[PDB]
């Protein structure tokens, strides 16, 4: 698809400029945690909470496949179904998620998007609600995952190691953003990463990041 027009040191610079604490960490220091992506795993949200997921090992993007629609300015249910099928055809099981406290509005990213919190960054709002979106993804062969508990993330990992990912730990949470996946889907990587950063910020998450590189 597209390529990383931005380097790791710059990502760190951009984040710090947004008021973040950021540093670069080598993949070799996480040999124990970095997992090769499993094609049977759902491409899911960066959310650090536990859930009822049984399809582990998939890439992590804000709102699951919503990160792709959001980055591309795709705002219709038909377009979302197209993306769902596209993701399935590209090696991952597509998904979106809700939670127990707010049901389908349980994904903070989609709620931020639907409510216009990305208005100032110039993003077109979706033209469907969280219930409509979830059911469209399901009807197109995707998965609706359900999270539980409170957001207790302590750090954000921005993984740039292609084909690998990190998994949720509900008792020692972290946001995980597979930046390499944005390139795989031809997304504007810089916008994707800035949106992921804004998401953590607006969800009142920790503005501390570790950028993982080969
Ligand atoms: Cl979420
Ligand atoms: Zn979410």
């Amino acid at each position: 698809g597209s390529h990383m027009s931005i380097t790791p040191p710059q990502i760190v610079s951009a984040l710090r400029g947004r008021g973040w604490k950021a540093s670069i960490v080598k993949a070799s220091t996480m040999s124990s945690e970095l997992k090769r992506v499993d094609p049977q795993g759902i491409l899911k949200c960066v959310d650090g909470r536990g859930s009822d997921n049984t399809q582990f090992g998939g890439p992590k993007m804000p709102g699951g496949i919503y990160a792709i629609a959001h980055n591309r300015g795709v705002t219709t249910l038909e377009g979302l179904k197209d993306i769902t099928r596209e993701v399935a055809s590209k090696g991952h099981v597509p998904s979106v998620h809700g939670d127990h406290s707010s049901d389908m509005l349980g994904c903070g990213f989609f709620k931020l998007w639907l409510t216009g919190r990305f208005d100032d960054m110039g993003y077109p709002r979706p033209e469907f609600d969280a219930d409509q979106g979830a059911l469209a993804v399901r009807a197109a062969g995707g998965v609706i995952e359900m999270h539980h508990g409170s957001h207790e993330e302590k750090v954000v990992y921005i993984n740039l190691v292609s084909g690998m990912t990190l998994e949720p730990n509900e008792h020692d949470q972290r946001f995980i953003v597979d930046g390499w996946a944005a390139s795989k889907f031809g997304l504007d990587v810089v916008k994707f990463l800035v949106a992921a950063a804004a998401t953590v910020e607006m969800l009142g998450g920790p503005k501390k990041a570790k950028i993982v590189i080969p």
